[PDB]
């Protein structure tokens, strides 16, 4: 650059791109955590549920075996005298 | 309970009971914790953002003083006639 007027001013304008610059991809970085780690605590979240609702299933599919047991040798042991 | 039979039955009702019971209560906790853990990581997100944002505009304004620092500075070397 010829004036130094002139200069400083683009060394300035320049000066602020980078400020605009650096800011708008700090914005996005951020941006972009928050939606991984917002993603990574919905999937443990999605992983222990499964669980605990694998646990109740077996849980009432045995207690549903033995209803049936017990309902069984009651019309069993009772048709042995009907 | 008299009739041994009706007794095994209710025995059972009353297991299937605490099966719902303590499965709806575990699954009232898991969804208690998520609330919590996304509320923070989303409430501390907001506190980097925000720390982005302010950092940025204190940038800007630094700026901004420099170049009209600059101007006036020019406008005043310049103050003058013919």
């Amino acid at each position: 650059f010829n004036d130094p007027f002139l200069h400083e001013l683009e060394k300035l304008r320049r000066e602020s791109e980078n400020s605009k610059k650096t800011f708008e991809e700090k914005k996005s970085i951020l941006k972009a955590e928050l939606e991984r780690k917002m993603a990574e605590v919905q999937a443990e979240f999605r992983r222990k549920f499964h669980e605990v609702e694998a646990e109740h299933n077996t849980r009432t599919t045995k207690i549903e075996k033995d209803k049936n047991l017990v309902i069984m040798n009651k019309l069993l042991a009772n048709a042995f005298l009907s």
